[PDB]
């Protein structure tokens, strides 16, 4: 379970769906993912030795997205999708661009970052709402078995992923815009001396600052909840979601930064 708090009983098994495994895809580099650009400085057409919290090259990648209709398995809410968050992680995130009456709707996983997702702890929450990224660190009631749905096609339950009946208190709330209409969204979710660090990127693979959150705690564990759908599968729209981690780690990277400060390149 990731909370504690029983939000419902309906339509709940044991089935172990990934017969499949945990897919998994390498880690490179060399093309400036997995990086970010340094505080407020610019470098140009030249190659930078850099310390940063970072990928390990040719390590792999993890999918962990979880698309449902109606049943939750409870084997969804266990290792090994439940995960140590160590330093930090590197997020992938396909955004699954939707249609209804031809116009665009952009849905993906929600993300959940914490320690014992008890209320009486801050968790943070990064979820999307159709070009609007909101993101959240409150003492959020997490409900055991956590889900999001398809806002834009529906879906045969409704959302629940907290029971607070009454707003909780929250060290942060904001909302940051991303580009609906771009393939591929790049995140570093990091902490240090008990701050937690995120940047992001919704166009270009570089990432860039996002906002930085005192705590005061050490983060211990991250989860991507299942999201359910009456869309998003091989008999209705051959459409998937993927949410794609590797680990980070303090490490020095080669840089290299084009003649207009975009960073091309790196090495491991
Ligand atoms: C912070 O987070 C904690 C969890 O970590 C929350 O604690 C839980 O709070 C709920 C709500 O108060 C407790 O709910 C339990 O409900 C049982 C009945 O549930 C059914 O019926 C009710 C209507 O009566 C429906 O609302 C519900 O949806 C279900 O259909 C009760 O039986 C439970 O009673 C317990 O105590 C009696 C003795 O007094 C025993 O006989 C019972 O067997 C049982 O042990 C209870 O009322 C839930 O139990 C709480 N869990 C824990 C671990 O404490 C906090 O509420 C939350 N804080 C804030 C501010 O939101
Ligand atoms: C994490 C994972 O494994 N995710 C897959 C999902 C689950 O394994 C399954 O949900 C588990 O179920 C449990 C735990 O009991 O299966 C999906 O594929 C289904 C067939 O496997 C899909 O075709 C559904 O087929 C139906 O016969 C039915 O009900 O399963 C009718 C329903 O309308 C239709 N869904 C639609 C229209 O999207 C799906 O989607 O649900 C593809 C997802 O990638
Ligand atoms: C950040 O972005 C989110 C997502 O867009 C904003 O949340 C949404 O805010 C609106 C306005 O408060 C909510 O609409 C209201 O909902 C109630 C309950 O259904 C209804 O009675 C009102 O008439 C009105 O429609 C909306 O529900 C809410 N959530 C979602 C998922 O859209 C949020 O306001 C933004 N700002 C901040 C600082 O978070
Ligand atoms: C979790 O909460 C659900 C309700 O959302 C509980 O299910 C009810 O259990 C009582 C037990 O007397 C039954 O009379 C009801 O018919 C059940 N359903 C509903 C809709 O209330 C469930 O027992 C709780 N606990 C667990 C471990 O699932
Ligand atoms: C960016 O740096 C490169 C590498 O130093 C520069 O390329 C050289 O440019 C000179 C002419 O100025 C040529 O004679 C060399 O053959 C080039 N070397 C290579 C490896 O291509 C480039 O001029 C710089 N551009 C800017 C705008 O700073
Ligand atoms: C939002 O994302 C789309 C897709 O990446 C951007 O569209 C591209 O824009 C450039 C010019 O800036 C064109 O050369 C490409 O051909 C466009 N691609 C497509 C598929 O249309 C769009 O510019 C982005 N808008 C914002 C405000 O970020
Ligand atoms: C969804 O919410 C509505 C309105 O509260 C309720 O009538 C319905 O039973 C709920 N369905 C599920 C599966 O939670
Ligand atoms: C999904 O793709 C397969 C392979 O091309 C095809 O057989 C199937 O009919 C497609 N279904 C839809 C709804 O596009």
């Amino acid at each position: 379970v990731i909370g504690d708090f029983n939000c419902t009983n309906f339509a709940i098994n044991d089935l172990n769906t990934g017969g499949g495994g945990i897919s998994e895809y390498v880690v490179d580099v060399s093309y400036g993912l997995g990086t970010y650009y340094i505080l407020d400085r610019v470098y140009l057409n030249t190659t930078i030795l850099f310390t940063g919290y970072f990928p390990k090259s040719g390590a792999n990648f993890r999918d962990l997205s979880l698309k449902g209709t109606t049943y939750l398995s409870t084997l969804w809410y266990q290792k090994p999708f439940l995960s140590d968050f160590n330093n930090g992680i590197f997020s992938r995130v396909k955004n699954t661009k939707l249609y209804v009456n031809k116009t665009l709707y952009s849905e993906f996983s929600t993300i959940v970052i914490g320690s014992v997702f008890i209320n009486n702890s801050y968790t943070i929450v990064v979820q999307p709402h159709n070009g609007v990224l909101e993101i959240t660190a409150c003492q959020y009631t997490m409900c055991e078995y956590p889900h999001t749905i398809c806002k834009s096609k529906g879906s045969s339950r409704n959302e629940s992923w907290h029971f607070d009946k009454s707003e909780p208190l929250c060290l942060f709330k904001k909302n940051f815009t991303y580009n609906v209409s771009t393939d591929w969204l790049y995140f570093h979710f990091y902490q240090e001396r008990g701050t937690f660090y995120a940047y992001y990127a919704d166009s270009g693979m570089p990432t860039t600052f996002l906002f930085s959150l005192y705590l005061g705690t050490l983060l211990s564990h991250y989860y991507v909840l299942p999201l359910t759908c009456n869309a998003i599968s091989s008999n209705t729209d051959n459409e998937t979601l993927q949410y794609w981690v590797t680990p980070l780690s303090k490490r020095q990277y080669l840089l290299k930064f084009d003649n207009r400060g975009v960073i091309t390149n790196a090495v491991d």
